[PDB]
RNA sequence: GGAAGUAGAUGGUUCAAGUCCAUUUACUUCCACC
RNA sequence: GGAAGUAGAUGGUUCAAGUCCAUUUACUUCCACC
């Protein structure tokens, strides 16, 4: 293991050079800030040297008098980010910031309000400098430490806390980093990782919870690992196992649509996609949409006994698509409605007062009816929920399914952009 | 309904022809009987005037001491039985006794023990002549009464506590008559009975039970009513609903293989037999055995997620037919198991030891496995089950499907002998 | 023959079976055939 | 935007809904975007 730590180095860590032209930018965005006199401080990975080789990205953070207002910030620090940056890109979901570059490297340029103790914090960003504060001279010397688990968890598709991850923040890398005291340990802790384990860093503790819950030492009340989800709590534990059970410095790197046909035809179920117009709103946006999309349209194909297996979606750059595999590619029209036990005349005589088909009977000592369906395949099924239900469907998301859906099958699927996602959905191999 | 009950009579009331006949067989029977010396009593309908019009059978009871074994009994009973007919068949599931006619009448000759007191009888049938002893000075007078209840089962297919019905006995009819006094009053006070009413005529008193009880007035440990099923219990107290409601003579009165192809494909079931060679045993071993076979295949039809509808059996002269109606007439082949959650890596470790065909996934905190099963129909399914799981449908029944089996659907079906059994099983009305 | 129960022994399946699919021994009832 | 909760109002379905499919008002958090 020692020796593949060694190798995996050389993939984490920065080289003089990229260090270099971090330093330059840093150094040009404090002769930009100064020359207008503004309060900055810089935070995150740079400041702290734990960002990852090949990802760099610088954070300035303006620090505002706790009186202003939201929107103070918000304009404020939008005029100084676009005079201090040399292209510029403004999109965000409610929190206000700048992206752009400064001598080829990234930043954010971000407002926050300057508070004494981060707690009734005012904006969403209002701890990053106390975690800096707190970081600062705890994880010094641990550098590469931090690299490696950052390395390791991107290489394996659960790095960053955003929405499309669920994953692990980079703060939330350093705090197990001065919990465990260095990646190895971290990995060989984590193997005995529950859905109910409490790290309490500040503290120098572990419990038990009512969910995985990692302290903020900054803020007792935070969870660092709030938006990590269940299924990459469990990604990131059995990695753990497997690492250290065959430690491969391929821990540490991340079809042709007729093989694809041929898969889906020996599995015998249906496989389809809703495919609608991508809403044109941010990842944090979406992806929640997406999900919740996903999900409705799944419960409703287990309602509806299709035996749906599992979803999946993907956003394009104008199109989204979510995904479906079912059981049943076709069911009967007819089904049977349970009714009263024979005992209760009353509601007897209603249900049999309803005009049907097919003559109700009695089976073990109940009413029962034959019914029959409006649809008799998922897909039908689909185009009748999603037509109907489209408001349930997320805000963004109903709103463009409204407007246009189609649902799509077989070769005409295998053509769309959404092969990856369909091969992960039914466990395809090799 | 007054009106209604007074035609009903002529149903079920013998003309004088027809009592005429029963007495003369009964004379002439007393002749052969007393030449033999034997020592008889006769019992049951024809020795109550309760009999059924058109359904005259005279029960002689031969009785034996109690010293005697029960293989005398038979060899005897037998014996007797057969000098006294004038042509006879001996079939029975347990209790020995003799078919026969005389002078155009059906009769059952019986042998039993003469006990004292029907308590630890010896023979399955040694209540019988205190029934009659009973039943004696308590039925005359309300002779029509019980064969208005007699006829209104009979019309409706719930008459006989036989297995091939498992309905309402004669005996039963009689005990209800002299519990209510009438068939009206009967069927007044049936339309509130429950699955647990007990009905106790020795104590003039109904009470509630753990089950559908009515006490032999002869033996407190015997139910009466022990073989009537809950269905045809709840088929009862429904028509007796529907009777008082809408009072018709109908009550007391008893498809092309083409239009049942279109039904079927208009419910888009999958509908199919299984065809063997009916035992050559009595209905009183078959149909139990046939019950069995149905319901052990139904229940795989359900495990295997094939959704099964309801079931059906005939048996013709020289076959047996279980009839199934699915919702699905294909599932894919993928399945989804089940395996451990993330946390014991034991299990999980095992879980994944297996060699699939598409690599185990973890969803909600646990892994599960695609896996493939051997049969995607119904019918598939079934032969799989007959072929190997044929010792289980039956003593007799299963002997005979490991001999030969064949599942039969589609116009193939159609023309066998059960399209009454299709229409009833689908609720087919007109 | 079928059903219910009590005690015992097994095979298969399954990551895991007293708990699912089955096999089997002993004992106790009960039902249908009147 | 998404999630959780507290209180209230509705439509549909159903023999029967506080209990299923949805709609909606007020209030309290929480998460992602740094
Ligand atoms: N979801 C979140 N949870 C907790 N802290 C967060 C956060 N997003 C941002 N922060 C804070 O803001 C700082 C800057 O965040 P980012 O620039 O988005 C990532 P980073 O921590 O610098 O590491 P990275 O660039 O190596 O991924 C973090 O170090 C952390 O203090
Ligand atoms: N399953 C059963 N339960 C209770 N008593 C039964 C019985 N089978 C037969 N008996 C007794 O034996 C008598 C004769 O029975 P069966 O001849 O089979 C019918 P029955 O009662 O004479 O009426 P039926 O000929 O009008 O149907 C009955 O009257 C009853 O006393
Ligand atoms: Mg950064
Ligand atoms: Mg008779």
């Amino acid at each position: 293991v020692e020796e593949i730590l060694e190798k995996a180095l050389e993939l984490v860590i920065p080289d003089e050079e990229e260090v270099r032209k971090g330093r330059e930018a840093e150094e040009e965005l404090r002769r930009r800030l100064d020359e207008l006199g503004v309060e900055y401080v810089f935070v995150g990975s740079y400041a702290r040297n734990t960002w990852l080789k090949g990802s760099l990205e610088i954070d300035v953070f303006l620090l505002f008098p706790e009186e202003f207002s939201k929107e103070e910030l918000r304009e404020r620090g939008l005029e100084i980010g676009k005079a201090v940056l040399d292209s510029y890109e403004i999109r965000y979901a409610e929190h206000p910031y700048v992206h752009g570059v400064v001598k080829g490297v990234e930043v954010d340029v971000v407002p926050c309000y300057k508070l004494k103790e981060p707690k009734n914090i005012k904006s969403a960003v209002d701890r990053t400098p106390f975690h800096h504060k707190w970081l600062e001279g705890r994880i010094k010397g641990k550098e590469n430490e931090v690299r490696l688990l950052k390395g390791f968890l991107k290489a394996n598709g659960i790095y960053g806390a955003e929405y499309k991850v669920r994953g692990f923040s980079g703060y939330l890398c350093e705090l197990l980093i001065v919990f465990y005291g260095s990646f190895l340990e971290t990995v060989k802790n984590a193997r005995r990782w529950t859905r109910r384990t409490v790290i309490d860093v500040a503290k120098g503790e572990v419990r038990k919870g009512e969910e995985f819950f990692v302290v903020d030492p900054v803020d007792e009340k935070r969870n660092v690992a709030a938006n990590l989800s269940l299924d990459n709590l469990a990604r990131f534990v059995h990695l753990c196992r497997e690492f250290m059970e065959a430690p491969s410095l391929g821990f540490f790197k991340p079809i042709e649509p007729e093989r694809l046909r041929k898969i889906v035809e020996e599995r015998g179920t249906a496989v389809f996609a809703v495919k609608f117009r991508k809403p044109d709103i941010v990842d944090d946006n979406l992806y929640p949409q997406l999900e919740r999309a996903s999900r409705k349209i799944f419960e409703f194909l287990e309602r509806e006994n299709f035996m749906p297996l599992r979803s999946a979606f993907k956003a394009s750059e104008e199109f989204c698509y979510l995904l479906f595999e079912c059981q049943i590619k076709e069911i009967s029209r007819v089904f049977r409605r349970m009714g009263p036990q024979f005992e209760d005349e009353r509601n007897v005589k209603k249900f049999l007062s309803r005009n049907r088909a097919f003559r109700p009977f009695i089976e073990n000592g109940r009413w029962w009816a034959f019914e029959m369906r409006k649809f008799t395949t998922p897909e039908e099924g689909v185009r009748s929920y999603a037509s109907t239900h489209w408001h349930t469907l997320g805000k963004n998301v109903g709103e463009s399914i409204r407007e246009y859906f189609e649902i799509i099958s077989g070769e005409k699927l295998f053509k769309e952009p959404v092969t990856a996602e369909l091969c992960e959905m039914m466990g395809v191999k090799d």
